[PDB]
């Protein structure tokens, strides 16, 4: 008795997934998506945050970093003699051209999967209605179900003066027509670390402002190695120190600090966090119960209004990740229309940080596993080592960080770790890898864990040689045994 | 019994048995010696994988991998790059790192309390062996003996001018000379891999293939590899072997089985390997050796029950490092530390490091179609390009353009699951063609082994953006007959 079966307010990963899956069932779908311009005026097309100002551009930026390293460390050692200069402006061009492809690419995929895209803001009018603008004339449509999927945007703190007026965000940094030069990043979140990662690797004086600890939430050992690697590679780290003032001194940005120090940067980037973009939705009036944290309350993807659902960055007590959006979004479209009652096993969500060395994992940090099971049912088997090709390169620290005459070597680029449970035959509850291609490595092993692997199964695993992944077949050292888990020997993670 | 265990071979299998056996206060001798290659090459401790196998090759492959990115990628990511290449320096990096490992290993044996001796061994009876010392032959006795002398290349003695001229996989990493224009005879994993880095590193590289590429492995996956290498300037003479090789001045002229002729500055026989067992003096002792020369010991135990075998010399087992090692370790456990364990040879992963790497565990589409028939078999797969390379728009060299939209190198990635209808779609085949195959294949080898089903795979949460996440969204099938090409080109996985 409603104009539609399903309306979706948000053209993001979660958004477009639910829409297309819902449409695979002859069910009639509207989708809204409009890009409110950033605090610095930046704006873009269809696909959401992952296509535009997220995972897609990110990785191309990381890739162009990973390249630049090999060039500087590896190219000659592998017998390739090289000049190379870098133009920000062209890297941008490659991003915008590929992203443009995807914006278009996606519009089409919605049309072809038979979904009515409308480029316009939506605003909840009641349990089954929404309001938008059309030619600047406000029209209203009605649905059996509605999906909120609006994503978030960056939080620039309003108590630090000269932030909003000047500082850029994640939404602007892939597409600066201007190389950002000497750059302060405020954040030791996955984004900040990643973003201060490629600026450095791409040869820009990069400082990082860490209020306390790096990557709050993730496993401590693994995060402490990442920071150690990034210091070694020319990223500087002001811990316990945030900005308290930001001002324009000529064509530079002077940045007063909490400890009582000052510094000038050509570009400043607040990576401090994100707030769900739910303010224009008009929630509370409809009756959508939202947390103290602004995030919406809907842990089975269903709000306080049961004709209304939510997914992705906006819903509380779930990771903010693209595939987590998608699975939930697909399922919700199945559960409703195609007789299903599957929900995501949240106990098993892999992720990977693409820091200059990548960190992947599934399940519990050593810390979280020590709590749930106590430091007696907990055994930490690990091996820290160099991947063969990089062992051969003899990668060195930049001069300005040398302390002695045999100080040349970067840290070993890998660390593998399984955390397992004495009282469940050493059942595996934590899988963690710091290295190149951590995600490519993390993936296969996420499913073995989720199929209930033990250390027994791991050691009966036969290696692929040479790989860094094979180290998992021969972890024997332990935290409890206290002895050396280092492996200088360039045999690798197996023989 | 002067000893508890003697080992003739310092290879992967060899050194593993030794050092595990030694972890039990048991007294261990270990022999090595490197009989010089048909072209006079020789090296130190560690075996074929350290010296003239997986170690050097991966560094050579990496230096290739690099060369591509430089030529295809660098610019698009905004790095403008001049680059010329020095064969002699790549060598130097190999030699120096391998030297590190030769030494590195000696120490690991000493420190794990094992008596390494650099000289040839020769069986004298079920419990005795003979070597040379100052050129004076000395003899020792053991409770058990382990044969694992590895293999060496097979250069065919029927084709004239082969042995005197052609090189092998034991020469190629250390050539004092850049090989230039190179014929490789064999589309085995070696030949393919080796013609892979010579090409990527810019040497006119032809491959001479008696029949089909990578005999044994899954056909679709092998056919993509060859297709990718043709696209990148490797040439391929099918159904044609050499029948004559001669030195025409300072080049090598190479007459063919079809009639044709060609000159190379290099020929390399990758046609296979034979177990290095002829000097062991086996049959006299009573070691039953197969029609294939390989030894018969499928429980690592020979016809003489005081005598064992492991690695490339034992029959009906894959020619691999890790299979050597675990078998070698276990046998040292089974004997001396009260153990009953054998390798599950149903689940041995592998990765071919071709310009696109191919990994897999379990059955080729073909092998699964046989065992279970074309009804109980479902082939779910996806062809696509990894997002980084999608952005680069890698294009073909001009001389291989046939039309105006002929620019494309093939998609670099193919994922496939083979599963069994009648066991709830239980997964019996895992196959991946792309970059960081092996890195991808390994994790997935164990999940498969633990009895992953298609449903477990589709309920898998993904990491984005990776190529490996494609395994969480394979829906197309060979049987459904539809296109398995990428809806867009957004990595390996979709952003919604
Ligand atoms: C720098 C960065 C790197 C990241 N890297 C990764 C990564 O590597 N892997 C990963 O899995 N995730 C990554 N993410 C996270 C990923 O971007 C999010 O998990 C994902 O984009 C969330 O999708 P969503 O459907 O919730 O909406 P989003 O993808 O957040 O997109 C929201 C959309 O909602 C639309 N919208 C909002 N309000 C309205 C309205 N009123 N009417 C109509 N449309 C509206 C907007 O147009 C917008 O396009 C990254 C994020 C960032 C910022
Ligand atoms: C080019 C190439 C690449 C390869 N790549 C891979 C790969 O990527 N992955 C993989 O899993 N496998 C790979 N392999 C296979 C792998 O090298 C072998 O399966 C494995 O190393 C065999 O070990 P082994 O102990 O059986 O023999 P080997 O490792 O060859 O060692 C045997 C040793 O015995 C010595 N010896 C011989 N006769 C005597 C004697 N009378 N007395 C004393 N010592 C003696 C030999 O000289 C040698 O040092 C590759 C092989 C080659 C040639």
């Amino acid at each position: 008795t409603f104009m539609y079966d399903l309306v979706v307010i948000g053209g993001g990963s979660g958004g477009m997934a639910a829409a297309k899956e819902a449409a695979k069932y002859g069910k009639k779908v509207a989708l809204f998506d409009f890009v409110k311009p950033s605090t610095q005026g930046t704006k873009w097309g269809l696909g959401g945050t992952c296509v535009n100002v997220g995972c897609v551009p990110k990785k191309l930026m990381h890739y162009s970093a990973l390249i630049a390293s090999s060039i500087h460390h590896d190219a000659q050692m592998s017998g390739h003699k090289t000049s190379s200069s870098f133009e920000w402006g062209k890297l941008v061009e490659t991003l915008r051209n590929h992203i443009r492809m995807l914006n278009f690419s996606y519009r089409t995929g919605l049309r072809v999967g038979n979904v009515e895209y409308i480029n316009a803001l939506a605003k909840l009018i009641d349990p089954h209605s929404v309001e938008y603008e059309d030619n600047g004339q406000k029209k209203t449509i009605t649905s059996r179900y509605i999906l909120l999927a609006t994503g978030g945007r960056p939080s620039i703190p309003e108590t630090v003066p000269g932030a909003i007026q000047y500082s850029i965000t994640s939404d602007d940094i892939f597409f600066l027509s201007k190389s950002p030069g000497k750059t302060l990043v405020i954040g030791a979140s996955y984004i900040g670390l990643e973003t201060a990662g490629f600026l450095n690797e791409l040869g820009f004086d990069t400082t990082v402002a860490m209020r306390s600890i790096p990557l709050r939430g993730f496993d401590r050992q693994c995060s402490e190695k990442i920071v150690e690697y990034m210091k070694a590679t020319g990223t500087k780290f002001l811990v316990g120190v945030v900005p308290i003032n930001i001002e324009k001194v000529n064509e530079n940005i002077k940045v007063s600090f909490s400890d009582g120090s000052v510094e000038e940067f050509e570009t400043v980037l607040y990576a401090t966090g994100r707030n769900p973009d739910v303010k224009g939705l008009n929630l509370n009036a409809i009756g959508v119960e939202v947390s103290d944290s602004g995030k919406i309350i809907a842990p089975k993807d269903a709000t306080s209004v049961p004709s209304i659902f939510a997914v992705g960055d906006i819903v509380e007590g779930r990771p903010e990740l693209t595939p987590v959006a998608v699975k939930a979004g697909i399922l919700l479209a199945r559960r409703l229309f195609a007789g299903s009652n599957e929900f995501i096993d949240y106990d098993f969500v892999p992720t990977t940080v693409f820091t200059p060395i990548e960190y992947g994992h599934v399940g519990l940090s050593s810390e979280a596993a020590i709590a749930k099971y106590g430091e007696d049912d907990i055994e930490e088997y690990l091996s820290e080592f160099s991947t063969l090709e990089i062992a051969a390169a003899h990668r060195e620290k930049p001069e300005h960080l040398r302390e002695n005459e045999m100080d040349f070597a970067l840290p070993l680029n890998c660390l593998a770790k399984l955390v397992v449970v004495k009282s469940q035959g050493e059942k595996v509850v934590g899988f963690h890898f710091v290295g190149p291609n951590a995600g490519e490595i993390t993936q296969g092993f996420s499913l073995a864990v989720k199929l209930g692997a033990t250390k027994k199964d791991f050691d009966d695993m036969i290696g692929i040689h040479p790989t860094d992944a094979e180290v998992f077949g021969i972890l024997e050292v332990t935290k409890r045994s206290g002895e050396s888990f280092v492996s200088s020997g360039g045999c690798g993670g197996g023989k």
